[PDB]
């Protein structure tokens, strides 16, 4: 249904950061920085610049303030300058709004464009950027924490297979979906760094940002961040986990910031690279899927995300889902999960895992 | 109201092992030593004996097939060989049933006393033991689940003060308790051997064995265990966790047997051994007393527990708590629970948390 | 000196397998599958090959029989068909031997182009390979020193800038790179696939293999293979480490197989996808850039390295390095190394760190 | 040939703190608070005192400004006020010189009794202590590398079994030692607490302090601390390690203060509370004893060690070992070990394992 350009697609070479609306600069400064460490490349009074311990680009994370908390921009780095103009083309074929600023929208970002998506989101393309101090060995600094990388970015949209085709045509490369026995897909999950992702696509109600993740160098790490929000009894503004995931077997943590804006610290998923990398596919009702210890997935996860902005700031209207519900179909009154396919015993009617 | 005897009480060094009645002994075998990785020091037809990696006595678990899946025995070491005479005679003042067997009920056990203890409870006391090669550097037979030591045993209890004063009668020091300020205490954590606990005292219906915990070296092996359970799709025996404690600040998970016996998986509390060690008490209605995280504990921790039995081999009969209900006053239809003291903020009414 | 070809680069993924030759495959496959927990795609007499917990191609180690322990292939796969194809013009047009095999040279492979590249390596370039079950998630065989992905190679050839060049011109972004302030480099380490490296050039006689590399999840893994050494009694196969690196950031590990062949454990290397991926230039002289933490450096690391084959199967002779040795300029008798840059203090003049001399 | 007293030995439960004197405060408090992060319970311009994460007494460390550098007093808390008595009592009936204050000799202690031992070190028993916050849950606090408790202190000694002996006595027991095949002693650990030492004895020329110890709850906080001194270009600060123990199974490292104080960070030792715990007794070639790896131990850890004060504050005269030197029997140029017992293959004579010689 989304058309695939005439016009050849950009090189993108991976998420690089995203533009939040805050509504407290300093409820949302002490969150990303006194709790969670991140580093800070610039900050005045509207805005705050953060970097991740490796990064070497200007920064992975802008917290503008604003009055109305939201996703401003979701922004990918291209591989040559060029790629910027062929990003541009590629849009205005697919009818899209675009606006292409020469030096950036945000500082530290050179020429770059910023769009309105066919599917409602705003993603912004560059390639130039302010290089800073890579901090990578300025073990001085570490912490018990540290947040190392800016990972991916995760989106909901009503129409997951819509999405999964119009980003497929841009280049990525879909590792991992769910899906059910009666032609419905829930979630699907693509990348272009060779990762197990970049951007994933949510089955609900949108355009809404589900979270923004950063990893770890280890799961320790992650442990040390429930254990410090403990420590400052902000033990409420863990939604859930910690876990192991099923998809992208990677270890979670998912928590919410001032405005409720969720972030994600994940760690240790595998090499997607190679352009066959086999795809996974699991069934929606295994329970086993999100967490892999069967541990429940809390119905916030579900139902809350995070506005988006279009171009000109205001709220992008949202369009409702009309495919199964994956919160109805697994944890629902009517709801249905296994831990072995096939078996009654370890099944769940009508209700969560674990009691 | 348990009296304090005049003769003096035996020198208990540490929980040493447990005897867990299984039905299945070849799928009990499975999970223990397959799943779990724990050491095979002695088997046959009707017994499994298993040991931690860092252990010299003979055992830490044994798993004796019977009719019935129960608590058994629950052993505590005494520092000497008198100190079992010691224990016979502190027993049989407080009017207990006792059994003494000079060449132990179990193998690698010698001179052993067995008994029903004040709260129903199946104890034994020895010294003598088989030693056994010390696995603590066989780096050869390491799992990435690695359980090292023998922890502790938790029980359930009705009248948790009475217990306790019992406990400390023999020499357990408390170290940390939940209470609330109407004046109830809800379960009690005591030590003899320089960690947060040897036992517990969890209030409930009892007695019935609430847990049995083995230790590992550090998080990752916790998180390794639940990583295999996944690959085994034993997910389902996942009961709770893995967490942080906020009462002894251990990292943890609990488990089930296939016969429902319960084993947490515990590591890094810290050390209690000075006589003035600071207690900590916990209000029962402090959400990060039990996971640190705020993660809610499901009804079936609180509900569910093993039979045990007398010296007989018979089940013994449960009697019901009267005493406040730490599920009921946290999370049933009339609790409560909060994260920051006073504030509504973070704070669950008639429902868990998350 | 080695000039850049007309025809396209084919388009190189990542480092995917090597071919060793064993003089002595029982005790080989004692090393790699008991010791160190590789899992075991197929094996005869003859032949043993093995993957990563990872790995989803059906192999990232072949060992072969033969008579004369040496690097048989490393081999790298790329993105299409195709790309095989570009391989042996752009090698052809290099002045360079290949060989060109529609079914492979080992199983699980299928077309194949080995080569004897510039620097005389033999290379191995392909794309079809038999997948196998992805152990990824196989939690019930996790190792407490599981080996979960080939990481790189590193090869000791005695003209590092000559090299380089070759192999940027392949499409290599050198990432880290050890130089002095005479000119002379000394290391060079270059990527595909995004990570700090998937081969590295290192300056000394050859052609010779210094290593193959594997990667673990977390350090603790990597100390588990000392401690399970130890406690099987071959602590003498630790070569060197553990520890941090300065180049690269990973934490790591050396040991040595039953042929001498050099294996590191390696993890938490950084992100160098970016094509502007700042290039580190680390000065010869400085004591924290191999050991981060100052460990000295043994000889052996230095001076010892696995013989390569020809197509043949016959070795490489070896070409002697002109250039300064490191291990000269760094640990010898008129050698010198700094911990701060012009620091008397904590400065070595004619022997390596930590009150260590050469043996 | 120290007799045994009549009088009763004090219950001790466990090291508790040393009093360390420094030269310059200002630096060796970034050192200790700074780079290790260690917490301060009092500090003014003459003294620091500091603690571990875990700790609920006033302090694991007193750091007093002085003229010349050594341990001022190495502390035991005994289990009752009467312990202090008796061990009064008990080191005046070995003839020792002893001082008693009601009041304490620092900060934050109370009644205390301080002894110049048999082997010249300064001892001191104390009850009573001022409790300061537990830091165990303060996360918000915990750094990468954190100290979580004090763990033992390690003393150097010209004769070993002399002092094991009076240890003994005291009612340490012995958990493992270091031995050859003709009767020398070269070293042995013993406790008190359930864990593998309160105290060690290496032999060496004496009395001299050789290490205090400090634990962290996982491997990966140790390999941190390694991290942030090269961080701060101060790698020439750690003198040994990282490694895994041979002798107590803990995984450690050895870094030295600003006025050369060795500090140990140690982590993952085992349970030995049970009065028959099996000892260990290690042959002086096993070359993975000390380092479980076979790394080499440098010559300095052999050699270096601080000075100790008597009770008017002046250094004790040191005596000179007459048995043999663990040093020169393993890694001096007639030295010699093994990795397994027996064989040639592996083994190291007149030089250090890993193809080092002494610097
Ligand atoms: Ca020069
Ligand atoms: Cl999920
Ligand atoms: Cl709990
Ligand atoms: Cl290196
Ligand atoms: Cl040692
Ligand atoms: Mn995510
Ligand atoms: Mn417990
Ligand atoms: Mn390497
Ligand atoms: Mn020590």
């Amino acid at each position: 249904e989304i058309p695939k350009p005439v016009a050849p697609a950009p090189d993108i070479l991976r998420c690089a950061y995203a533009e939040l609306v805050v509504t407290d600069l300093a409820k949302s400064r002490n969150f990303y920085v006194d709790v969670l460490g991140l580093h800070v490349s610039y900050e005045d009074e509207n805005q705050i610049y953060l970097r991740s311990f490796e990064e070497f680009i200007h920064h992975n994370l802008v917290l503008t303030k604003g009055p109305v908390a939201a996703l401003k921009a979701m922004a990918f780095r291209v591989r040559t300058p060029e790629d910027v103009d062929k990003a541009e083309a590629y849009y205005q074929e697919l009818g899209c709004r675009t606006e292409r600023r020469k030096d950036g929208f945000v500082k530290g970002i050179g020429d770059a464009l910023r769009v309105e998506d066919p599917l409602g989101f705003p993603y912004e393309f560059f390639f130039e950027t302010t290089h800073v101090e890579r901090l990578h060995m300025r073990y001085d600094l570490y912490s018990a924490g540290e947040l190392v990388r800016l990972d991916h970015f995760n989106q909901v949209t009503p129409d997951v297979p819509r999405g999964r085709k119009y980003l497929e045509d841009l280049g990525f490369r879909v590792t991992e979906d769910i899906q059910d026995d009666e032609g419905t897909t829930y979630a699907a999950w693509m990348h272009r760094k060779g990762t197990v992702h970049d951007t994933a696509l949510t089955g609900g109600n949108g355009p809404r940002l589900h979270h923004v993740a950063f990893s770890t160098h280890e799961k320790h790490n992650i442990i040390q961040i429930c254990d410090k929000m403990g420590a400052l009894r902000i033990s409420d503004r863990i939604e859930r986990g910690p876990g192991r995931h099923g998809v992208s077997n990677a270890f979670y943590l998912y928590i919410l910031d001032p405005d409720n804006h969720r972030i994600e610290i994940y760690t240790q998923d595998y090499y997607t690279g190679d352009p066959d990398n086999p795809t996974i596919t699991w069934n929606v009702h295994d329970n086993q899927r999100r967490d892999w210890w069967g541990n429940p997935v809390v119905p916030s996860w579900y139902t809350e995300a995070s506005k988006v902005l279009d171009l000109d700031g205001n709220v992008q209207e949202i369009i409702e889902r009309t495919d199964d519900s994956e919160l109805e179909v697994t944890i629902g009154a009517d709801g249905f999960s296994f831990t072995r396919a096939g078996d009654e015993d370890g099944s769940y009617h009508g209700q969560a895992s674990k009691g």
